[PDB]
């Protein structure tokens, strides 16, 4: 089943039922304001802290789903309905929204009057701008009225859903001509402040909830819409809201423009007051007066169309696969740079109240963002390095609001500070900026303690040189890369946390991702140290990782597949002599893309084990068989029910390790296929199934095991959309940043007659044009350059901001 | 208006509208399974711990209010509705709510069919038991169907509202029969589930929320009611639920009759499963046993009668006005016996998160529920002293469910020590019991560090001793009983507890109130220093507390009022120079109480100030002039709009302790005044203006200053139930516990005849008749016991179970 389809030139996603099988959420904002929406007008927005600062109030896994946001009611002679079919869900004549880069449109149409919202935070403004076109298409002359409706939130979630015994007395409004401002705890500790603002004269206003909608009636049917008057309450206390009422006399084919304006405005703490009581209204005027007319807004709307367009610019594709160019050009780079934006802070999965990201998830982003924002990329991965402690270890949670690691959540995640290393080697394969490591970045946030940044990246290293096992393997700590493998905890109490809490030494249980994971970044780290001039120094890492290597395979092999770990006892963990848990996904990719096994026939081996094992129509399940009951041994992992999350789901961010170690034993018709089975533009047809938006990816898809086979959980905030486009856009299609340029090397399904990519690579532009005369899956006969037949597969360097083209035979 | 009236002789409250001010809640358990239920069948019920093992979901500060409950529908030919009215919301025929002692009976009829649940938790039963009585009233035969519904919570309240992106794929249910069980995590490190069960064969069942109810379906319309089938729906993860659907046949005057049960099974961890992936249900099958038939519900019903008859029976009053009556014999007991029970966990304005309650609050409930339960008391007393620090501080925050106190949040809340010694002398003036004083207690909960009761009593009043400030009144910490007049915090930034954040030392701000307090209850620490013997310690605490009352009279009062406090510049707090908060209430109250200036006439002026400038028809305001903007050097005071909570707000909670001043400076007239004002059986007939429950105590109401003046908050949970009984109990009425014995002396309005009381009394009954012949306020005449008059106001003891009368004429 299909709710919609996909307009490529307007770079939108239509929704053209209001009962989406889960509500489909977009998000608006780039620098401060943040506002998520969903198909029905639901959501709400913060300034920079979803937790902390934020304006409008949601409840999460509500009961009707979805209730609360931004909403319109038009009230037409006692009837009355919603543009967005919510709150009032009245049948309306026709129903459409539309989600694209930054903003939302929703279309109904009822009686004969029709309703265009479009809602979009403008660049370098503090507030999210709601245009509305009421439009009469019928034959006759109408009176009707327009409500807004926005119900506030008081600055803090955890305190706005816990602490009403004093909450219930603090909140304040103001009400000043068309504007409603929020000013709760303004007076004493704030010196910042919410307003609703409508650019037109209005007819009434409301600031308590109770006043507006009653105490026993919902969204679905306010008193004052139901009354069709407002009834000018001010606010003590309770519930501020904020809304307008405006009466509209139309005549046949007349239509009607407004601007309402969500805003949030910091004054200094001199310039606090106008007068005793009164708030400084200054900003909030300009603010205003900045859309006051339509033509305003429609530059400022195309001044975004503008922004995205150039974030999206440089990676062009050009196939025969309308579903593949939708992807790759349009969603899979939009949903990288949303993640770079918001990181994992709301979703309508995650409520907003967690305190950071993840450090391994903040570096995984990099490789997905890295060639849109490479300034922003080095200013993050700066950011990163200077919370890192003295040894090389690294906070597991980082906080990029305050630039900060939290203490509280700790360290000994072993896993952590490689990823530095492979996110710095990234950015500097992308911008070919070496002088990134000779930059002087502190420890742990001392500036005393600072030394250069290929210092950082040698603690990385040798962390995890220092702390090995009794077979030569890394250990792993409190976890890896899978959170839920917990082989230190041994957890008896219901309550205690499986990540944090430790009952063993842990100087035993070993991992072969963590080894896998040090084989793949060694080779980057040798390259940089070799950069340097440090040539003693690239022998020695050399030699720790084919120390590494051979400890991998002998120790780390179960005979037909990688094995996963060694517990506490010493025993192997993902082997064929377990009852449960044969085989696990994170070893195998990481594994092959190290070349582990690749001469011998032990990577092919390994491949093969995982898609008889672990392949379903949908993607591929974590490990097999499921945990059937609770393993004390391993953690949170078998705590989970068969078939979801980390018990035998499918997780597509290790899904694109595996169509990378496809691509690397050459096998590009299987890496192509099972990229096809999570891609959203391919699953759209079976979005009855799927149950979430068809134009983004998800964190984790219900396995074989589980009887909701197929259906998706957590979308929009993972690092599947990174990890996805560098395995379509670089393992995949062949254009792969290197040291020395770029690479050209594809791994594509036979059938393809080819493909060309337009790349925008170190101040120049690339028209790299691949055929296949022969068909075949991997390797590269010829380049030309600009019409020049060129040695190896490494284009020039040009740096001259002009166009080259590339044309590539197999 | 009045939306209901009291039922004196069966012990309820009828509420006769479904649609009243606000949601109007009842409380149902004694000892471990508890439930929040409102006057529409809405609320939730708990294990021991509304955070840590809550079972069914409630959302807080919903659209609609008060959405989610013990639903039951009736479908009869495509109609459908509620017995509660809620949440269906379709106009009933007639509607009733009896909210009783530990349980709540509903009825509603509609098109001749009526519904009556009663609800309740019987003793010694981990559950909820719901009577069903369905009968036919009309005059045709009919075919309906009976739908149940409950929603499970996750057991983590907070993890239940916060980590969706974990708990939406952990549901778990099993259906067996007519039970349907919650079993959540119980695959891991939980051993305890929980279940919903009637007694009959159902025609089905849902357990997916989205199955009986629908995604964009509210609470109002599940389409599985109003198609008028189940669904047959087996729960896998999102919102696990319970629903029975029951197909009915009714002849004209015919009844059925069922029972439904919520109850809570732990297992042991060896006996957790039936078999492998099936629990152990035989707990489960004995408790459903247990009140398998309509006559074993009635005899546990009648024994929780009898349970609470008996808890209510050691204080009775016959006077001639019957809110007095029903006051004081009823609900002012019972409210104060469900403190006990609840502390400050689950409330309508308490969200259940909260770790513990009040140091201060366990102490001062103890003074009105220790004549009910004195061998609670004892252990609560002890637990209490046992959490106390060495140096004789206490944390502020005391966990019953632990025995422990919260060391995340502290201590230097000097006046916390204090009321230890009020609570223990109260204990051993109500029992006689000085045996309490010899026993040996932990300091921080260390059985190293133990010593008698009477020494960590001695800690308590050296305390306050060795911390006296520049005048020589006692140094308030972070704060005194006042929680928001915080002198040492100075806090600029916002999100930062104005309660735990000191800027200062601490060694300049001091407090009047807790020198009053010092006064009054350092007398009963001379008389139990003279018990155990120590003749020159008790001299020694004469000569201290002789000192405070000096330094009262001297930098203490302001000249027509005693002084609040010394901000930590040294400048008064509550004195006529400031331009705000000229006049408090604490001071007046607690200084007056101690006999401080009875003689010169200080007290006599305070008191005139004090009905002067804070009294309000609804109850008098904490302070005046209200703080109208923010005071950096008072705290949190000042960050309230004026005429709420703390900023001139009106707490009953001193109100009391004005009516005890009243009675000691021998104007009774005023203490009954000041009495009706905040009592809840006076203030029925205004019950649009409360909102709140017209049968218990409120903490805050609106002050003078506000808009919403007259307008409650905060209702059920505070410590002014038990000051009030206190106040209307021994300082009006005259019945005082006292060593020796007890002691008459009321202070009653001028025109009452007199009144009678029996108290049980140290294992005997006392019918006190008060008689007035010549109408007076203060003072005895004589006093004849059994007949013989006695010299004195102190009554024998005897112990002997037998009722003697006592003749007292002023």
């Amino acid at each position: 089943m299909e709710f919609g389809f996909f307009d490529d030139a307007n770079k939108e996603y239509v929704i053209t039922v209001p009962r989406t099988p889960y509500p489909w959420i977009n998000y608006l904002g780039t620098e401060n304001f943040f506002s998520l929406i969903s198909n029905t007008a639901g959501g709400y927005c913060f300034y920079r802290d979803a937790r902390l600062r934020r304006i409008t109030r949601y409840r999460y896994n509500n009961v009707p789903i979805d209730m609360g946001g931004r909403y319109f009611y038009i009230y037409d002679n006692g009837d009355f309905w919603s543009p967005g079919w919510s709150p009032v869900k009245r049948e309306l004549e026709s129903y459409e929204c539309r989600h694209g880069l930054g903003y939302t449109k929703i279309a109904g149409k009822r009686n004969g009057i029709k309703a265009e919202v479009t809602f979009f935070v403008p660049l370098n403004y503090n507030g999210e701008v709601q245009k509305l076109i009421l439009k009469n298409e019928g034959q006759d002359k109408k009176k009707i009225t327009l409500f807004s409706f926005i119900e506030f939130c008081l600055w803090n979630a955890y305190d706005d859903m816990t602490n009403f015994q004093r909450n219930f007395s603090t909140g304040e409004v103001e009400i000043e001509g068309s504007v409603i401002y929020h000013k709760t705890e303004y007076r004493e500790r704030r010196n910042h402040y919410a307003f609703y603002s409508v650019n037109a004269k209005i007819s009434g206003f409301d600031s308590d909830r109770d006043s507006f909608i009653g105490l026993y009636n919902g969204f679905d049917a306010p008193q004052a819409v139901v009354n069709g008057k407002s009834n000018n309450s001010v606010a003590d206390g309770w519930a501020p809201i904020a809304s307008h009422s405006i009466e509209i006399e139309l005549n046949p084919g007349e239509q009607k423009e407004y601007v309402f304006i969500i805003g949030y405005v910091e004054n200094k703490d001199e310039e606090k007051w106008e007068s005793k009581g009164v708030i400084n209204k200054k900003k909030a005027y300009e603010m205003i007066e900045q859309f006051n007319t339509v033509e305003k807004v429609d530059k400022a709307f195309e001044e975004l169309k503008s922004y995205w367009n150039a974030l999206l610019s440089k990676y062009f594709l050009e196939s025969h696969d309308e579903k593949l160019n939708r992807m790759v050009n349009i969603w899979n780079q939009y949903q990288c740079m949303v993640t770079f934006n918001m990181s994992r802070s709301a979703s309508y999965f995650e409520s907003g109240i967690g305190r950071g990201m993840g450090f391994r998830d903040s570096n995984q982003d990099l490789l997905g963002f890295v060639h849109q924002i490479p300034e922003r990329a080095r200013e993050r991965l700066l950011d990163l390095a200077a919370t890192q402690l003295e040894d090389g270890s690294a906070y597991h949670q980082y906080q990029p609001l305050t630039k900060k690691g939290n203490n509280e959540i700790g360290s000994n995640f072993n896993d952590d500070p490689l990823w530095l290393i492979l996110a710095t080697a990234a950015y500097i394969k992308e911008t070919g900026d070496y002088s990134i490591l000779k930059e002087q970045v502190p420890f742990n946030n001392d500036p005393s303690k600072a030394d250069t940044m290929f210092e950082h990246l040698t603690r990385s290293f040798y962390h995890v040189v220092n702390n090995l096992g009794p077979h030569g393997l890394p250990l792993i700590g409190r976890a890896d890369w899978n959170d839920c493998l917990n082989l230190n905890c041994f957890s008896t109490v219901p309550d205690e946390s499986f990540q944090t809490t430790t009952s063993k030494d842990g100087k035993v249980a070993e991992s072969v991702m963590i080894a896998g994971m040090f084989v793949f970044i060694g080779k980057d780290y040798v390259k940089l140290c070799e950069y340097m001039g440090l040539e003693e120094e690239a022998r020695k890492a050399q030699q720790h990782i084919d120390a590494m290597k051979e400890a991998i395979l002998k120790y780390g092999y179960d005979g037909e597949w990688f094995l996963r770990a060694y517990d506490d006892f010493g025993r192997k963990v993902g082997s064929k002599e377990n009852e449960e848990g044969k085989i696990f996904i994170e070893s195998q990719g990481f594994c092959v893309m190290a070349e582990i096994g690749l001469e011998d026939g032990k990577a092919l081996k390994a491949l093969d084990s995982v898609k008889k094992y672990l392949d379903t129509p949908y993607g591929l399940v974590l490990q097999n068989p499921a945990f059937t009951r609770y393993y004390i041994e391993y953690g949170e992992i078998s705590t989970y029910p068969p078939g979801y999350k980390e018990n035998a789901g499918i997780f597509c961010h290790n899904n694109a390790w595996i169509i990378c170690a496809e691509t690397v034993v050459g096998r590009g018709d299987m890496a192509f296929d099972y990229y096809r089975k999570i891609a959203p533009a391919y699953i759209e047809d079976v979005s009855d199934i799927h149950k979430l938006e068809p134009y983004v990816y998800a964190q984790m898809v219900a396995g074989k095991d589980a009887k909701r086979h197929g259906e998706a959980k957590n979308s929009w905030l993972t690092g599947t959309a990174a990890w996805n486009f560098v395995a379509i856009s670089q393992w995949i299609l062949g254009v792969k940043p290197d040291y020395d340029g770029l690479k050209i090397d594809p791994c594509i399904p036979k059938a393809w007659d080819g493909y060309k990519v337009t790349r925008y690579f170190r101040g120049s532009t690339y028209e790299i044009t691949v055929k296949n005369p022969n068909h075949v899956s991997k390797g590269v006969a010829k380049i030309t350059v600009d019409g020049n037949e060129i040695s190896g597969n490494i284009l020039p360097v040009f740096n001259d901001g002009k166009t080259h083209k590339v044309e590539v035979i197999l």
